[PDB]
């Protein structure tokens, strides 16, 4: 699926990412808008073998299985299949954590890089919500 920017904004919030470690809302949505375009079933292979998935491109190193990591994690105790959804509930929950885990928000290379700092509002404004 790829989201509409105030759809993926209003699935966010639904599902308490909204000031969720004290990121407002437009953080997450500029997060996946660099991480992903929006596209649900986005992924990429790293230089290491491990795997992103999904709207907030979580990678299978540290975070979810897919059974071709070699030495990773799953902290998160999910497939990295179910990152990949149209219902972004797995992809939340574990980002709840991602971002929980010391250096919030800078766990995501595209955020730091292309959102922290920037007007993140403007990622929500116009949006119902
Ligand atoms: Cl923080
Ligand atoms: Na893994």
């Amino acid at each position: 699926k790829v989201f509409g920017r105030c759809e993926l904004a209003a699935a966010m919030k639904r599902h308490g990412l909204d000031n969720y470690r004290g990121y407002s809302l437009g953080n997450w949505v500029c997060a996946a808008k660099f991480e992903s375009n929006f596209n649900t079933q986005a992924t990429n292979r790293n230089t290491d073998g491990s795997t992103d998935y999904g709207i907030l491109q979580i990678n299978s190193r540290w975070w979810c299985n897919d059974g071709r990591t070699p030495g990773s994690r799953n902290l998160c105790n999910i497939p990295c299949s179910a990152l990949l959804s149209s219902d972004i509930t797995a992809s939340v929950n574990c980002a709840k954590k991602i971002v929980s885990d010391g250096n919030g928000m800078n766990a995501w290379v595209a955020w730091r890089n292309r959102c922290k700092g920037t007007d993140v509002q403007a990622w929500i404004r116009g949006c119902r919500l």
